[PDB]
């Protein structure tokens, strides 16, 4: 029972926000969740470490999902804060993981090398094109929606058809890690060396260098900008409505949900605001915990993704540029949530 | 009419969950549950209350089904908030009553008097045999397994053999009073005074003060006794499914699976947990959830109970001295479930 | 009473359809039927284990109709549900059985004791060719036809020179059996261990590997190696009609026509579905509603079978395999209903 | 003493192609690269067994690395010749195991248990994608290389920097894997069951039932696969090249490279050969005594292969599919080749 507790007390400390959501899930399910939420986290801790040789990060992450059957397999010198700890004393993290039923260690193990090869891919090139983008964002986060998906499927709560196509569920990744690389853009764009991920193909179309936009001026196009990577991100959207609506158990539905409805929450507060490229753009309590309330069911989650869409869409002049763009990509998003009313 | 209207909206106040179940019977036997309910509800609002003497209650609890045919009578001071409303306006309840089937009225008057009997007798003494732990969740919950099953019988929904042998319908409620005691372990003794339900023929061979499984030093000890706890209510289970599978009526049967499958699901999380201990152990509003769409028919209830069974036996380690009274109890358990699939 | 009321609460227990079917029969022969069933079931049971010996089977099956006396015995730890308390109860069956007339008490050992050993043969070999099918079958279902066949001569309901030839009265137990191997496949190929009884001889034409079925990348193969089962299962047809043709009695004509039509009727719906390799297809409620209503008399049962027999028929086209075949195996078939009006 | 006799005895009887190139190695190295082999070669002989449930394989050869330290541990009868043989006396082994650096103990343990998960995995599931292929041989043959290039680091033959990378060691085992699968086709596809490795995704391009390549009839899509094969095989030469080039040991190098050499060789014979799919096409035995003899020294090595790999392309011509794909794959082989001359 020690390994388990481990699990939770460690996840609940590195990622306290999602260790709120995951509580809706029981049983099996949030077991085999959290471990392959820890996995993945210590995964990343590594490919995030700066001060780690590229070539060991080449050789070594392709094969980290190995030491998954390894329980005597740790680190020592590598973690920040609690993520420290996490790495010396993963054991209690592989020991759990083979506690899990041989169909959930699999997904896990699968998506962990994937998503490892993925990121070795981009540890030596950089992001110019939306391809890149969206192959990177698959990698960190796509997959990670086939995942989940392959979970619920294999857990016997959900419908074996749920995983013939993954497309929206690569979706359902894209729209979170899209949405937070979005409002993160401040945090990432200073720290040293600094992590860029939104593409040239983009931003080029608006300036020469990108840490340029913190200054007060260029702040005409940094919303242009800004603008161009909501609309980018609005295009999932009507994909997350269709794989919400797909779901049927409970648990899964408000763990699905409630991501979401809190990215387009947060979208319709960062969208055509400058305040992105200063601080941190986040929702009220109030939306906050409502959202982690009403969210238990299709109809009231879409009554909600329905609304902050609007108040999205409602907050541009006709002289914005993208009215357009975002005319169309609100009234296709509507239309997916109207058509499941 | 507004005197059931009364008695349904003071039973969500008092009761949420059992209010939304009890809407899975017809309005017929409903109304009888719904009275049913708080009239054993004002009953042990006298009992609980520690603000009032003992001889207070020995004086009006032999005589509280007397006053059903007193639609004037109320009492105006014990119980706390709703509970205490409940019987200052206990008119409603008693007008409401006289509204119902003399069959009826009458099962709701036996089960309350010889219930009213039962709490004076542990008025006045504590529960320290493990007879004396069965015998007092019979007078607070197996009686109501006997009335619920005579109120299924009187209206017709059910076969006059039921009533054949009230045993099983004993055991329905001591599964679920049991688990409740189990769980509500820190609750209750945090109460002024302190309340205590586990028998000490059982604690007794784990501490000489109950009071010591608050501290974390004797952590061991605590769960070893919950442990064994959990053992004893395990016996009632095939009982709970025999009564289960001799329901006929689609309406009763959910009535009467729901609780239960709550019950195991319940009894599977405070297994070998100690959070028990220290704070209350609950299953996700998504998980409750699934328990009341498919708690509607045998099988699928059978195969929630199975899956929360064995949940319950996978939670549990070989290490410790608790495994064996278990495995057998488990067995029993599963057996009498696949005994009917 | 209380021995045959077992044998009852029981038989209800496992084939519903079949506890209703015999029903139609009466109180002398019911009571025979009855108690020949469980008696084949509770050997069935022992022949299905798969958690249990071979050298157990024979040394115990072939003694099995030899212990239908000897009221004390029975067996504690066989099949599952309540088999299982069929053989740890048996005694009721064998007492209920002396208790019962002996006219029929003969045919019940003979057949018991050879369909014993018939089970024997096949418990080390295996079905390689359509030989070992026809003749699997006739142990477990063909014999079940010459006893019923036997037990309607000794009990003067039906003519003693009924008797004398049984071909037929096989081909009313292989058609019922061989439609329900081909139904029950998935049910059976997803058996732990696996259960297989389509002939090597067969499959080996459409594939080379029997599980495959299970997937969707051959279906095209299995729906034709399933037209092939479906085109052998018709072949019992004509003489099905010729049996139900010559019984006289209202009574024991029901009994042997429901489940032949209930037969026509699944089959002429499997046959040519992909449905049937991932989940049970069966007639709808009110499909078998109207069959047991009808199937009383043989004017209305012929016509039945007939509309049945050429819904088979519109499922096919030209470009089929085995189309040009099964109009020739439908027209035998027509043709027999089609000489008894 | 006594018992690495039976070790090599066993290994001689067994294999007859690695049983000389292991012989030829360093005392010490050796008798752990024996071991090592016989360990694989009792595993392999449950999984290619077909009298053994699968239901107990999945649960106890990931079980039979734990055996490797119970001396008195032994399997009772399963597999023929002198294999079976191998259990029945695998004491010797084990004993023989337990004196051993525990460093290669502990090398011998990781693989065997990988490789065991890895065929359960395998038992159930098939090899339809290029991907359940690259995995298949990786779990059978990738794993090995894994394990023998561990063990030669543990004994200090090879310099510790050989394990960084372990993908190249991969690519090693995958092509001598894949040149026996694509030579074995016939002897494979003709059992009892039949045994297939020959993945669908390449195939179902060429045929529609695999078993049609043995007609002359089908003759021309036979062979235009089999070329599909033989280049996704010259895939990994160019690491194969790669790894004999890293290697410093004069006693490592030749038994690495005589396997591999030998392998080109056969692949450049079975290469747009049509007698494969009904013969074993092979090697002179005069010409696998001229590699066993000069494959010693890397240059020696390198040319051999490059004449082997040139010969394999002087066979195809313009009108030939693969044509243009075997070009790049070879130039692509023998580039690698000419680099480290
Ligand atoms: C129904 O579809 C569900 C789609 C979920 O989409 C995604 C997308 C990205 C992430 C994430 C994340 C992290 O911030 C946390 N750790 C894993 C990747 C990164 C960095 C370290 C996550 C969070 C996540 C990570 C691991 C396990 C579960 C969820 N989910
Ligand atoms: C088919 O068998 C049915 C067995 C039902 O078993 C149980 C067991 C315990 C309870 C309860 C309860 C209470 O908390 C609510 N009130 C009545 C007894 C106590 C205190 C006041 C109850 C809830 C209950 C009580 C009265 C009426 C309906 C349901 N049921
Ligand atoms: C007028 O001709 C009548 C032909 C009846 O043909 C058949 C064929 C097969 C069966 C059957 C069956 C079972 O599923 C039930 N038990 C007996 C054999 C199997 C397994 C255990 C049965 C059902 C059966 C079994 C026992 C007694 C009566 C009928 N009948
Ligand atoms: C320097 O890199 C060396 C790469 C060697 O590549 C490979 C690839 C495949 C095999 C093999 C094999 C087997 O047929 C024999 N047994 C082990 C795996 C299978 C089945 C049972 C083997 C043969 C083998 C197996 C065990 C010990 C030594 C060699 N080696």
């Amino acid at each position: 029972d020690e390994d388990l507790r481990f699990c939770y007390d460690i996840l609940q400390a590195v990622s306290r926000s999602f260790a709120v959501v995951i509580m809706e899930l029981d049983e099996e399910m949030r077991d085999a969740v959290c471990i392959f939420y820890l996995v993945l986290r210590a995964l990343d801790t590594v490919e995030d470490d700066m001060s780690i040789p590229v070539e060991f990060k080449l050789r070594e992450l392709p094969k980290f999902h190995e030491h998954l059957h390894d329980t005597t397999w740790c680190m020592s010198g590598v973690g920040v804060g609690r993520e420290r700890e996490l790495l010396e004393r993963y054991t209690h993290v592989t020991r759990a993981y083979s506690r899990l039923g041989k169909a959930y260690q699999d997904v896990i193990s699968g998506i962990c090398e994937r998503m490892a090869n993925g990121m070795c891919d981009f540890l030596t090139r950089k992001v110019e094109t939306k391809a890149d983008y969206d192959l990177y964002c698959h990698y960190v986060a796509g997959l990670v929606g086939h995942g989940l998906t392959l979970l619920y499927v294999s857990s016997g709560l959900e419908d074996v058809r749920l995983a013939d196509d993954l497309t929206n569920a690569n979706h359902m990744g894209l729209f979170l890690q899209k949405t937070n690389i979005i409002r993160d853009f401040y945090e990432d764009i200073c720290e040293v060396p600094p992590r860029v991920f939104w593409p040239r193909e983009i931003w080029e179309k608006y300036t020469d260098d990108l840490h340029a936009f913190k200054d007060e001026l260029h702040e005409a196009k940094a919303v242009e900008c800004l603008n161009a990577m909501v609309a980018d991100a609005l295009v999932h959207v009507p994909h997350v409505v269709e794989y919400l609506a797909s779901l049927r158990d409970p648990s899964v539905f408000a763990f699905s949900a409630i991501p979401q409805v809190m990215a387009m929450a947060t979208l319709s507060l960062v969208f055509n605001n400058k305040d992105v490229f200063h601080t941190k753009v986040k929702t009220t309590r109030g939306a906050t915990a409502r959202i982690f309330h009403y969210s238990t069911e299709l109809q009231a989650t879409l009554q909600m993704l329905k609304t902050y869409t609007l108040r999205l869409a409602a907050r541009m002049n006709a002289q914005d540029a993208c009215y357009d763009r975002i005319e169309h990509l609100v009234n296709d998003a509507i239309r997916a949530m109207e058509s499941h009313q």
